[PDB]
């Protein structure tokens, strides 16, 4: 309950920068003396990544950032982002977790192609499979992601991946985006149609996001999902679903993807909420292929 000593941190590259704190990659000075659930080789650099809350943000900011510290302290799973440490008694508030070397998913993913930078398609599956294993977690925590999508996700050694949250900000994802005055912002593309219409996030949309998630991997997130329709009409098709009159579309199949795996999208996208399969299932499935 005491927090990871700050001075240990030491600064190395700037990751990302936030509206109101910065990422930034870390080494840890003298590791061994810590182990704080830090996976030291011996003699070796230990890598952190720290989310930092700038010691000036608006009080509103801080106060966001300490029920992130709440939220983030309780998940502990191999495929979700795990604090390693805190330092919360003094400023600037900080949060720490492992570093995850290759980055988001999306523009990991998007530099493959399928084999004939190659993945193969038993990879894209281990890739989707670690991401519902993440999910199926979340779920058992009573935990609703909200804004699940490969930008979302990282990437570490041997295709490892863990689920984390970047928010809604950083101007190479504003197309996946939907802003309105006033409004929350919303990742319309990837919204079940009761997220859209009525503003009911669950894990059922949670799966909804995840059959959209499941859908980049296998495009080689080389694609927007419905890239070709105005966010109008990503709306429109929303009540479609509603009205259930045979309107509404979909995603279409991608070419890595057979169709009985495509056919696992199309539960993840059924109307009915509760007809969704659960995460269990979801990672079952994959893991099997
Ligand atoms: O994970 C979260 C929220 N959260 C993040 O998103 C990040 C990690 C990713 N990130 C990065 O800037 C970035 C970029 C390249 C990177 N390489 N290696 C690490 C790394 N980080 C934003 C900040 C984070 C840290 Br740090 C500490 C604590 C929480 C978070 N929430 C859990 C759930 F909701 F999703 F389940
Ligand atoms: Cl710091
Ligand atoms: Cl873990
Ligand atoms: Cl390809
Ligand atoms: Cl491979």
């Amino acid at each position: 309950r005491v927090d990871f000593p700050r001075s240990r941190l030491r600064f190395k590259e700037k990751l990302g920068e936030g509206q109101f704190g910065e990422v930034h990659l870390c080494e840890v000075d003298s590791p061994q003396d810590l182990v704080f659930p830090l996976n030291v080789r011996k003699g070796h650099p230990l890598l952190v990544a720290v989310k930092i809350l700038r010691p000036d943000a608006t009080k509103n900011a801080r106060n966001d950032f300490l029920k992130e510290v709440k939220i983030m302290s309780r998940l502990k799973d191999p495929n979700i982002i795990r604090l390693l440490g805190v330092c919360v008694q003094d400023d600037p508030l900080c949060m720490i977790t492992d570093y995850m070397e290759n980055g988001d998913l999306n523009q990991f993913l998007s530099a493959h192609q399928l084999e004939d930078p190659t993945i193969s398609y038993p990879m894209l599956l281990h890739v989707a499979a670690q991401i519902a294993s993440g999910m199926r977690y979340l779920a058992t925590l009573n935990f609703v992601h909200r804004d699940l999508a490969t930008r979302n996700c990282l990437v570490g050694e041997n295709f490892t991946i863990k689920i984390a949250d970047f928010g809604m900000s950083r101007n190479l994802y504003a197309g996946d985006y939907y802003r309105v005055q006033g409004r929350a912002v919303l990742p319309i593309r990837w919204m079940a149609w009761e997220c859209i219409l009525m503003g009911k996030f669950t894990t059922a949309s949670d799966v909804w996001a995840f059959g959209v998630t499941l859908w980049e991997v296998l495009m080689l997130c080389r694609a927007q999902p419905f890239g070709q329709l105005t966010d109008e009409q990503v709306i429109e098709n929303a009540g479609e679903f509603f009205r259930d009159q045979g309107r509404q579309v979909y995603l279409s199949r991608p070419p890595a993807c057979p169709q009985g795996l495509y056919e696992l999208m199309l539960r993840c996208w059924s109307r009915e909420s509760e007809q969704r399969p659960p995460f269990s299932q979801l990672h079952r499935f994959l893991a099997e292929d």
